[PDB]
């Protein structure tokens, strides 16, 4: 029959997206779990900082979040937060720009690189169908 | 000006869900990362087993994989391999069914939990908008 | 004049207590910073053991946490508690018997060793006063 | 029966000391756990600081240890050294004052800041026996 709409089953479909990228592309062989789902909570923070009016003007989003702020949103300590700024940045993945006095970082999250390989390694893994 | 639709911006949107209740649920906090990960690459296999016709009669989707195909898809080794499908077990996200033999094990996928204090967390931080 | 005993000064003397032997002998050149300080804030607990009447039929104080408890206790999460609990564990600073099921393993707290080179560099250390 | 007092006791008794609330208070989330011990190292050379006289007009303690003996004291490299001084500065838990030229700086060690918030989470942890 025609079923409702649950508050249930909509808190159960909301997820961090972690691109596929990172476990393919060997450009990502570097970045540890925590990074790839720090990526993806910050991804998800994205609509936050629009809210927050947190674009430049060209239009990019940022973030203007304390360490502490940081710390509480990927629920880690303050090593943890560095190891995994660095590493996010290490790749492309995040640009920061330190901004004088006690200022908060401005902080970019950028998108992945794609190359043929990914996409290869991609379309194999999604079409594993089983042997007829 | 219009843009065209690129195969690496498609593949670059390409990702793996885990549930945002694995990170605010006290029902959880034994899943390890490598968990919650493998959890989001399985639930992106039930695409896979769809086309492999792995519905019973319920309509129930399902796995039928043997240990070395899951340790290729989580990309992990049998050590880590069998740790994963206890915790993902203990917590009720994976029930196995063994067909004896050498029948692969009947693996089925299962959805999380969701309390009111998960959605309470998760609307808090949904709506978690610098203040004015 | 005398002073008052003021709440700040009090709890402004509170300490979590590590062995200046984790630093000073090298059968604990293997522990990491977490575990020391995990093991300090351990040792603290103990006073809560006794509140809980954990106590073995021989007088030894043990812990009954769950992981989920220990995770808050030391605020960290899964994978830093199996780390810790297995470097204290590998150093015979920790006992760990298991019981099964979902019954919390009873861990016992267990005191560090002291050689004569612990004594020896220990007591150089703080007998370091500047040379006349 | 009656036990004697034993050395290895009395060592095995001898520890650094952390303050609690850099653990709970919401004012110390940026140190590092390097910071903290490092932190409670110094605190402990206070007693050295005593026997040296290193004690102003103010009956105040510091130090007077070039950076390199710091890095012996606090068995670590340079770079980390001065990021443990940064660190600790940054939070007040630590005060410098030159003296120019290669004449050892005065380090001051101080003492945390407690609010109502460390109160009550320190006071609810050591209170937290099982119900």
């Amino acid at each position: 029959q025609n079923q409702y709409f649950t508050v249930q089953e909509n808190y159960k479909e909301r997820f961090y997206q972690i691109p596929k990228v990172f476990f393919t592309s060997e450009n990502y062989k570097n970045l540890t779990n925590d990074m790839k789902i720090a990526y993806a909570i910050l991804r998800d923070r994205l609509n936050l900082s629009i809210k927050n009016s947190w674009v430049d003007e060209d239009g990019n989003i940022y973030f203007v979040y304390s360490n502490e702020k940081l710390m509480e949103i990927l629920n880690c300590k303050k090593e943890k937060l560095t190891k995994i700024k660095k590493g996010l940045e290490n790749d492309g993945l995040l640009i920061q720009k330190r901004r004088g006095l006690n200022k908060p970082n401005i902080l970019y999250l950028m998108k992945p690189i794609v190359t043929e390989r990914d996409i290869y390694k991609i379309e194999k893994e999604e079409n594993d169908v089983e042997p007829y």
